[PDB]
């Protein structure tokens, strides 16, 4: 499904997304805007690698998720990479949670460093209720 803004800043802030180790929840909406413009079925196949990216979030398989296909992968959510592609992102708010309790936080979506880092990004929860 295609959330529109102020639901999904509701939804992420119902799922504990504010400040999630240190994540304001504008970041959050600013990830999933440049990653999916907020669409839950949204894949992206990177063919250099043989990895795919799933969901909201664009999570990647060759770490976060299993889809079988991807080459020495891993699966740190402990999730098949079918969850990620729910209307319901409940299971994609834990992954994503997982993925910046890493060393690298938030910077591990090189699309949030491009983006989202340094920048105003109040105007994606503005208006919102959150
Ligand atoms: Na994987």
């Amino acid at each position: 499904k295609v959330f529109e803004r102020c639901e999904l800043a509701r939804t992420l802030k119902r799922l504990g997304m504010d400040g999630y180790r240190g994540v304001s929840l504008a970041n959050w909406m600013c990830l999933a805007k440049w990653e999916s413009g907020y669409n839950t079925r949204a894949t992206n196949y990177n063919a250099g690698d043989r990895s795919t990216d799933y969901g909201i979030f664009q999570i990647n398989s060759r770490y976060w998720c299993n889809d079988g296909k991807t080459p020495g992968a891993v699966n740190a959510c402990h999730l098949s990479c079918s969850a990620l592609l729910q209307d319901n992102i409940a299971d994609a708010v834990a992954c994503a949670k997982r993925v910046v309790r890493d060393p690298q936080g938030i910077r591990a979506w090189v699309a949030w460093r491009n983006r989202c880092q340094n920048r105003d990004v109040r105007q994606y929860v503005q208006g919102c209720g959150v």
